[PDB]
């Protein structure tokens, strides 16, 4: 079974609304909201891969950010361990750099049935915030 490393991004504004995109209809997890991020690669560490999935995937630089949970998670046909970092600072303004949906989404709001199932444990974490 395929074993993934993945860095993502918790993105959050001065007003509590997370950045959130949705997954193409032919992706893995597809048609699910999810946090901005993707594979580590070889030779690069999760700090690196968290910048520069967020520069190709909404066009900003994180930076002082921390990380917030990591988890394992075994889907029907990947296992996948997901570093979740929460970015409270960035360079840019994040958009659809990839011609993907994405917005503002007030925290409080967030529904965990909306994005992949290893998310559950840390949307509950957010909202305790
Ligand atoms: N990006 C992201 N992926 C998540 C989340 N929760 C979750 O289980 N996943 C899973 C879905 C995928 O199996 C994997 C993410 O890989 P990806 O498809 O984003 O990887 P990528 O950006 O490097 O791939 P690509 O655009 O080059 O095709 O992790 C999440 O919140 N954000
Ligand atoms: O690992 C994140 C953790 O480390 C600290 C310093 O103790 O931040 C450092 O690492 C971050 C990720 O690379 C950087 O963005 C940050 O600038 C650097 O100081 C903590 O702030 C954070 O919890
Ligand atoms: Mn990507
Ligand atoms: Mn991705
Ligand atoms: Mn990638």
């Amino acid at each position: 079974m395929k074993k993934l490393q993945i860095a993502v991004g918790i993105i959050r504004n001065e007003n509590n609304e997370i950045f959130i995109t949705r997954r193409a209809a032919d992706a893995h997890m597809a048609n699910k909201l999810e946090f901005p991020g993707g594979k580590i690669e070889m030779g690069e560490t999760p700090e690196q891969a968290v910048v520069r999935e967020l520069q190709e995937e909404v066009g900003i630089t994180p930076q002082h950010f921390s990380l917030f949970e990591k988890l394992e998670y075994e889907f029907p046909d990947r296992h996948i361990t997901l570093w979740f970092w929460l970015v409270e600072r960035w360079e840019g303004e994040p958009w659809g750099k990839e011609g993907q949906p994405g917005e503002w989404m007030s925290l409080v709001g967030l529904n965990a049935d909306d994005f992949p199932p290893a998310n559950e444990p840390v949307i509950a974490k957010l909202k305790r915030l």
